[PDB]
């Protein structure tokens, strides 16, 4: 089997990407951020505590004649960027362009924290890392994926988001219309539960690449690219009025800037971040200072290849026995 489905960025700064998601039967279709980063498929549903729900599309389990309680189970997230959900399980079946498991874990909240329920186009969250970061007690739970693996034509996802764009999520095949030139893999680890890989180096603009070893994770949950500080303050040296602000919590710059692109390494190929990749917008309405897409990760614990770096490559998520990435030019 395959699938395919379109996703959308939920504004024109490519915050973040929802994909429809069906759940249930009858179906109801939720939008979710598909997260290579974690590996909770969650949603906001009939039993969120009622204050906490803001425009979002609800999961309603009663309605589902194929959903079933899992007894006993219960979850809860806490992710990088300080946000929060609990609550418990359903069974259920799940299809995302056309794709179908049955007996899903759908993990029902009961609450989530401010900032999803001030996010009102994203329904829930569809994790797409390694089901050993699962959070279901006592009983941990396989991502979408995992459950897929074994009936899928080829055990792979990818992942061609969009700038300012739509873009795709494919289960099961790699559509060799949708890149450029070859692809190059890459090893992964999995030692923590993620898509841990390295890149051979970086360069800034037309300057010449520096060959230097990046460990970090193929993160489609993070809206930026977070780097070592020693490689983000090359980057925003090319910037004319580019400082890092403590009061703001990262880099800005002077919106009138013509940004430089950002070359990262994948073996001995290169894959091209176009500056305007890298904008983020007024820091706060009609402010002439922006928020740079390229951020230090010093104090994360770890480097992330967000939206901002994904986006401009063909990104195929390869969980075969051995797991690798694949990156191409598009």
């Amino acid at each position: 089997s395959t699938g395919s489905a379109t996703t959308t960025p939920i504004d024109s700064l490519d915050d973040a990407y929802i994909t429809p998601v069906q759940i249930g039967t009858p179906a109801q279709t939720l939008n979710l951020d598909f997260d290579t980063g974690s590996s909770d498929l969650w949603v906001f549903s009939s039993e969120t505590t009622a204050s906490e729900v803001d425009g979002q599309t609800i999961y309603t389990p009663s309605k589902s004649t194929t959903a079933k309680l899992l007894s006993g189970a219960t979850w809860s997230i806490s992710y990088g960027d300080g946000s929060s959900s609990s609550g418990d399980v359903y069974t259920d079946t799940v299809s995302v362009g056309g794709l179908t498991v049955t007996g899903q874990a759908v993990e029902s909240a009961k609450k989530v924290s401010s900032s999803f329920t001030e996010d009102s186009t994203i329904d829930g969250l569809l994790g797409l890392a390694f089901s050993t970061l699962n959070t279901v007690s006592p009983t941990q739970q396989k991502t979408f994926f995992d459950n897929a693996k074994a009936s899928l034509d080829s055990p792979v996802f990818t992942a061609d988001l969009g700038y300012h764009a739509p873009g795709t999520y494919n289960f099961g095949f790699i559509d060799t219309t949708a890149y450029t030139g070859s692809i190059t893999y890459t090893a992964v680890s999995t030692k923590q539960g993620f898509w841990e890989w390295t890149s051979t180096g970086y360069a800034v603009g037309s300057g010449t690449f520096k060959s230097t070893s990046i460990d970090g994770i193929a993160d489609t949950g993070t809206t930026l690219l977070y780097l070592p500080a020693t490689v983000v303050s090359a980057y925003w040296a090319q910037v004319s009025g580019a400082k890092s602000s403590s009061s703001v919590g990262g880099y800005v710059f002077p919106c009138s800037a013509t940004l430089p692109s950002f070359t990262f390494g994948v073996g001995s190929a290169r894959i091209v971040i176009p500056g305007d990749y890298i904008d983020f917008g007024p820091i706060s309405t009609g402010s002439s200072s922006c928020f740079g897409g390229i951020q230090s990760s010093a104090g994360i614990g770890i480097n992330i290849f967000g939206d901002v770096a994904l986006k401009a490559a063909f990104v195929v998520f390869n969980g075969a026995t051995t797991p690798t990435l694949g990156f191409a030019s598009k």
